């Protein structure tokens, strides 16, 4: 634990602070002015015979003492700054005021009412002791008292400055930059609202995002523009549709994942993509057959090996992590990636995938960095040429693979994707579903790429499914809307991938409207993805950058609304959905604050 | 404008503090201790000059000087007592704090964090003044300085604690209450309990409830207890299961109604209730029968003709205004109360219910009064051996209505109670809800109460159910438990009704407990409800301050959150959710920073 005092002329103040537990003190820190009065030679012989004991002094540093309001002001701004970087990361630190004048006693005081205090106490000795021996029969006569007029807890979210603000060394007051200012306006502004309109803290998700002061609050507000994608990058954000399958198909992620390859010999290396002018902005919508010709390299013919497919895991892991992604769904296809030749059950390679992402999840974890939550989605195909008794496999290989369930990555749920030319909707597979929900697993559905609004209904009520896929065409059904935003009924979609694929504004000889911006001022529950990371070439980051072009006059409370969507649809357990929205909330209101401050 | 300061053995800060606003000022209060080193008379004679203005002196009797922690409570529980007595009416005073050593000027500050100030500032003077003249010359020269800290907009519940104990007309040490250091404590403890809690610290129910002050937050972690009746009366509140045809059924209630008969003969006036000892605090469990037989005074035996149900949903609606309750929703069976003979068809009765309760919201917002939006819930009663087609015809009823849209009541969903039991579980007429859910409806189900979990398995996943009813027993089959949870399926219950029925808060040889806080820990979207007003004996209010006593550890934040929960399953649409969430984040705010004195 930690203690911070301010000592003027009584010089002993210090070794009585540090007696103030039974127990002992761990950190001790005093700042004090340039006044030559306070002698650091006791405090220093002190602390030396108690070495187990760290020690640090701040001065201020160009102020022998306070005499006018500017002097007061840099010494209380000093001090703040002093007081956020010596307090302790997690726990609150203890406070004495004992010594100093009323100007310092007071700042700390209120510095310590308004950063939150584990311990604030002072300590008054009867007969004003000098020197250590006296204070030690002092203490030991029992005339030294401990008083504590309270605990204060502060604000639960006023510490958080300590990163928006690079806590500066200090500065000559012709370098001056107004800390107190920023907390000044921020408190006040944020509480003489009253009660009336205090509209949009309600409006807005993340309930910490009040407190943001309004000088960038009224920012958050304003239509997005192409030149903040950096403030987007630092985002946490969340992806729900990333196929495992779909990560290297173009660039040195290719030159990588085959440099891994146990048998250079069977891959055949000379087929290449072909490239599209301008992509990812092609310059004409591309068909679906041309989509997954572009996504031909990739797919199962090269991930068959054991040593590509674990490079292709970490690398797409990577590109998570590198992406300031917080949580992500992984759609995989087990089936695809097995053999018999090589005796290489679908089984062992679920196993071996969730193998890999738990144990770079657990080592992730370990040092404390920034780490992406993995979930994995197994795919139950259309099954395309017949053998439809596929498809009932996957989804009993999906139950056992729930049954397993000790790990940091789990298998939450099953996938209904594949093509729209069989017409195949709901109850063409609805013969075998009667089991999945009762085990306890989650249900989505690509359906209404290109089909009628009809069979969704069936997918949603038939199936229970509790996602959607694409449906960008739901503005005919007005009574389709009624009961999707009626059920809660989250929506997944992929402004980049549909709009390659259909081709939407501002694109020329396009006149079809993006209805993101319409979805969300209805309500559904949208949430923006990126289908395939590889194939589509653009990240989450530029997808939901892209939205400021695609649909004019969206905002960033549009942007933090889909990411909270996003967290609300995810099939999550609900502590852990509770622990993913308390860090993503204080990670927004870190980023949303420095974002501000450039 | 009010200074307030503390004089110890410096007398010479009042009349600079007083010249702090050039604008002068008109109240002047300074509290002292039992020092005899203060000397009255510089002081008094420099007001004597002002004559315009009022001046006192406060001492504290018995106390000249901080010696130990006795001393030092004792000086803080005065100044406080006096600090409080002093508030003026309605606006925040002025305060100083250059008088007396640093242990005033800390505790007064804190005083002035708390109950609030308009400006707190310090004084200083290079010279020192001592007298009248060279201050007055200092002041002339220019050489006085002045340190305003800020403006603190202080913690509003604090203030009539005035109206309590403005003063003990001279409190002594044999007779001393310290209750403001029982605050002191209260807060305290509250910290030493949520130090190690994790769970409800996550999400605020709505946001601006973080820009209350650190100590109302602080309270609002604290467990809620039964002397917290009036907050929750001030507190906006949500119905979602209340009984129309159980309103007025005891006491002068049914008197009024009855006396507005349109036939004033065919109304029996003999009956009498079961004579019923503890209502609504009954120990004794009575398991329904008698329920039905209570409420006998009351339902289709009165509601027959026109007038009667007129009176009685006017009396319903008023009693609605008068608990707070925000928004509602009211079950009713219209097929019950129909007569043929008097032209009286269910249709029409219905159509009256809808135009009564429109009617008497519009008159409500005329007035820019506290207006209770209502809407209907139709019954689809399991009547079982009697001519089960008209289950079919409630249902088209329901279909009929909600069509005719316009007006601010409307018919939003069906009830599919009865008698349940193996059979009337949802698996016979689940062939008719086909047509409920192509309208836009919202189904519920009453049921588990006595039924088994796999009845309301099917209730959840065959009528697309999205709320339940009671379901007290959900605690045994853990994976209809999760299904309900990461469903987004809210579960209505009604405390004061089962507490009356099963066994819980224990009354003699009866040792069960309410599962309540189980249910809010695990993330069920619960919601308290009232069920029947009239036969249960118990308002909304009484409902939810018996949880008290009825699932002991539950915090206040807690009931916060099972507001925003009932707010969240009721079946409204989304741009009428979002402006009822205004609406609630406002006066919740509003409530919890005015009306939490108490
Ligand atoms: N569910 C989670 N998802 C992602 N990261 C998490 C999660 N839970 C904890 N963490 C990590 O715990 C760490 C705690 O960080 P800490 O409380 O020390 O704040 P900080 O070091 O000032 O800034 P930062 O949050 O970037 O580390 C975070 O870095 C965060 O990445
Ligand atoms: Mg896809
Ligand atoms: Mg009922």
């Amino acid at each position: 634990r930690v203690l911070l005092c301010s000592a003027g002329h009584s010089s002993m103040v210090v070794p009585e602070a540090f007696h103030a537990v039974p127990e002992g003190f761990e950190e001790v820190h005093v700042f004090t002015t340039d006044s030559e009065k306070f002698n650091p030679v006791v405090l220093n012989d002190f602390f030396h015979s108690l070495p187990n004991v760290r020690f640090s002094i701040t001065k201020c540093h160009g102020l022998a003492d306070i005499l006018n309001e500017r002097d007061f002001e840099f010494y209380q701004e000093m001090l703040w700054q002093w007081y956020l970087t010596k307090m302790p990361d997690n726990e609150l630190p203890y406070v004495c005021l004992s010594g100093g004048i009323k100007s310092m006693s007071a700042s700390l005081q209120k510095a310590a009412t308004l950063f939150g205090a584990q311990s604030v106490f002072h300590v008054l000795a009867d007969n004003n002791p000098r020197n250590i021996e006296e204070m030690f029969d002092a203490l030991q006569k029992g005339q030294i008292h401990f008083i504590e007029m309270g605990y204060e807890p502060g604000w639960a979210a006023l510490r958080r400055l300590k990163k928006i603000l690079p806590i500066n060394e200090g500065c000559s007051r012709d370098n001056f930059k107004p800390l107190i200012s920023k907390s000044i306006e921020e408190i006040l502004s944020n509480v003489k609202i009253m009660a009336s309109d205090t509209g949009k803290s309600n409006q807005l998700p993340f309930p910490s995002l009040a407190i943001l002061p309004p000088i960038a609050q009224q920012w958050l507000q304003l239509p997005l523009s192409a030149n903040d994608g950096a403030w987007i990058q630092n985002l946490p954000k969340v992806d729900l549709h990333c196929h495992l399958g779909g990560f290297a198909t173009s660039g040195s992620l290719l030159d990588q994942v085959r440099g891994a390859a146990s048998e250079p010999d069977l891959i055949d290396r000379t087929f290449s993509p072909q490239e599209i002018a301008g992509w990812p902005r092609s310059h004409k919508s591309i068909s679906l057959d041309k989509y997954m010709e572009l996504g031909n390299a990739n797919g199962s013919k090269l991930l068959k090996d054991k040593g590509c497919l674990i490079r292709q895991v970490e690398l797409l892991y990577q590109s998570l992590v590198n992406d300031n992604v917080a949580y992500a769904e992984i759609r995989c296809s087990p089936n695809n990636y097995a053999d018999k030749n090589k005796n290489r059950s679908a089984w062992v390679v679920l196993q071996d995938i969730n193998d890999t992402f738990t144990r770079l999840i657990t080592e992730a974890k370990q040092k404390n960095q920034f780490y992406c939550h993995v979930n994995l989605l197994v795919i139950a195909s259309r099954k395309f040429s017949g053998d439809l008794s596929d498809i009932s496999k996957h989804l009993a290989l999906a139950i056992t693979a729930m049954q397993q369930g000790e790990g940091v990555c789990r298998i939450v749920g099953v996938d209904l994707a594949g093509f729209e030319n069989k017409e195949t909707r709901a109850s063409y597979y609805e013969h075998d579903f009667k089991a999945v929900h009762r085990c306890g697993l989650a249900v989505t559905a690509h359906a209404g790429e290109n089909d009628d609004p009809e069979g969704i209904w069936q997918a949603v009520y038939s199936l229970h499914a509790r996602r959607l896929g694409h449906a960008l065409n739901l503005l005919e059904a007005p009574d389709l809307m009624r009961t999707v935003i009626e059920r809660k009924i989250g929506v997944e979609m992929c402004p980049y991938a549909n709009y390659q694929i259909k081709g939407f504004a501002p694109m020329p000889n396009f006149s079809a409207l993006y209805p993101l911006k319409k979805y969300l001022e209805a309500g559904i529950l949208v949430s923006v993805n990126t289908d395939n990371i590889g194939i589509s070439g653009a990240n989450l980051s530029e997808n939901l950058l892209i939205l400021a072009d695609l649909c004019p006059g969206i905002s960033r409370m549009d942007v933090l609304t889909i990411i909270r969507n996003s967290i609300e649809t995810a099939f999550i357990s609900h502590d852990f959905r509770m622990e993913l929205l308390k860090f993503f909330d204080r990670k927004i209101y870190d980023v949303c604050l420095i974002s501000i401050k450039n």
